[PDB]
């Protein structure tokens, strides 16, 4: 069940932006958001698509194993290619997977509008593919639980590649995305999605915002952090 | 495996008797400050949580990656262990009573089998099923730790690849887009001035597309010197440009 917390709008206003945050404790049955309408609106996933693309890459055999090196401006591991800008790597993966297989996996994953038109190597960046913050949480929860239609091994491999913060009792798996800086009337979209394991609890999250100014990009992390901090998740 | 006498500099200041073993790419290319001590076997103390976790998973004693080890509200030796812990948490805070109970459930026969498969030190689990790695006769060298960890990195242990991956994520301690560290500390206790305890730091570092396996141990008779198990090897690694 998802509920609306309009008091969270203060954190978007303060900084002057239009966006949404979805935060779920334990499971996607217990979620809250600043804006119910926008929580279900679908946007270009941009680099958040590397999550399903890597899983599909591994399942189809296009990516050999966790230790494959993607050789070149620099050579990258799977983790490095996900965490850094590595355009050509994932373009090459998508072309190798192919449209029929890509379409079949997005069906199995219930990934957004499942519309991959616009070119096999750019549909998630300039094409027709769209996904909501709610659908991102649902997808990430399935991954967490090894419930996607993929081997547990491959789900595990991608999950370690997504670790971004680590402490003994606090672990964060996450991924950013950004379609580009658009204009005030035709803004781009920026994302931060993932999950936080704090002690024995887990929190799934998905954030997106409209971006029409290059200087606003860091808000994709700061706004969610501030909201999570207010919920008591960050530290004590 | 060559010996690097220049690395002794890092141990000289603190009068530390210890050894560091560092291997670039594979265990076929290693360096150490003390060739003799590199193969000398010591109590693994909490570094044993690595094989123990894998064995707990393989035998079904540990259900999966999301198992919660519930605290019963009864006193534990460390306040940091007095709470519900995940598998990763229990490893990271080195929650001894959690792993003692795992060991009991695994049992002597299964434990012996897996230590043989894993080529784990002297494979001597005498001393009581819940204390052999802490005060018993089990002994492993720094070189053996590097061999074992490399197997784990490569998914080559005789355990499911899923289970090896689960334990690998539980060992992550430092994360960045192109830098990742998997590691585990150990500390047997302070022994005596005459028969000192041992402290350990073991693990591996992924930097860009390279991997480095490492194991450190030292004699310890004063708990105040404990951070040197991380600081000495960190200084050696940073001086080699592993940062």
């Amino acid at each position: 069940s998802i509920t609306e917390n309009t008091s969270w709008n203060k954190e978007f206003s303060a900084e002057a932006v239009n966006g949404v945050f979805v935060l779920c404790k334990s499971s996607s049955k217990s979620c809250a958001t600043n804006d119910l309408a926008r929580a279900s609106k679908e946007y270009l996933p941009a680099s958040t698509f590397k999550i399903p693309n890597a899983i599909i890459g591994l399942e189809t055999g296009v990516i050999k194993n966790e230790h494959q090196v993607f050789k070149w401006e620099r050579d990258l591991t799977l983790r490095g290619a996900i965490q850094v800008s590595a355009v050509p790597v994932f373009q090459q993966i998508a072309r190798e997977v192919g449209e029929v297989r890509m379409q079949k996996y997005l069906k199995k994953f219930s990934y957004g509008n499942q519309n991959i038109s616009g070119g096999i190597d750019k549909f998630w960046l300039e094409g027709q593919l769209r996904i909501s913050a709610v659908n991102q949480v649902e997808f990430l929860e399935s991954l967490y639980l090894n419930k996607l239609s993929a081997s547990k091994e491959n789900q595990l491999i991608v999950k370690e590649a997504l670790v971004t913060e680590a402490a003994p009792e606090y672990l964060v798996h996450s991924k950013t995305g950004f379609s580009g800086v658009g204009t005030e009337s035709n803004p781009g979209v920026a994302w931060w999605v993932g999950w936080v394991e704090k002690e024995t609890e887990v929190y799934f999250f998905a954030f997106n915002m409209d971006i029409d100014n290059e200087s606003k990009l860091p808000l994709r992390k700061s706004i969610p952090t501030k909201i999570m901090e207010s919920e008591g998740i960050i530290g004590g």
